[PDB]
C-alpha cells in the first residue's frame, strides 16, 4: 500500500477456464493476469509483467471456491469422499 494507480474489481474481471486463473487487459496495451491460488495468499498488489505497474485488485473470495467445481481442473493433494 505505498504506490497505486487504480483498483480493479474480481467481478469486472475476465475468467480464464484453463489453469484456474483471471485476466484483465492492463491500460498499458497487455493482459494483466492473476491466479487463484496466488491470490489465495493474500495477493491484491500485483505487478504487471508489461509496464509494471502498481495495482490493487479487490476480491471477495466467492468465486474462488465456487470456480473450482466449475472448472475440470485437477488440483492437488487427493480428494476423500464422505457423508
Ligand atoms: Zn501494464
Amino acid at each position: 500500500m505505498v504506490s497505486t494507480y487504480d483498483e480493479i474489481e474480481i467481478e469486472d474481471m475476465t475468467f480464464e477456464p484453463e489453469n484456474q486463473m483471471f485476466t484483465y487487459p492492463c491500460p498499458c496495451g497487455d493482459r494483466f493476469q492473476i491466479y487463484l491460488d496466488d491470490m489465495f495468499e493474500g495477493e491484491k498488489v500485483a505487478v504487471c509483467p508489461s509496464c509494471s505497474l502498481m495495482i490493487d485488485v479487490v476480491f471477495d473470495k466467492e468465486d474462488l471456491a465456487e470456480y473450482y467445481e466449475e472448472a475440470g481442473i485437477h488440483p492437488p493433494e487427493p480428494i476423500a469422499a464422505a457423508a
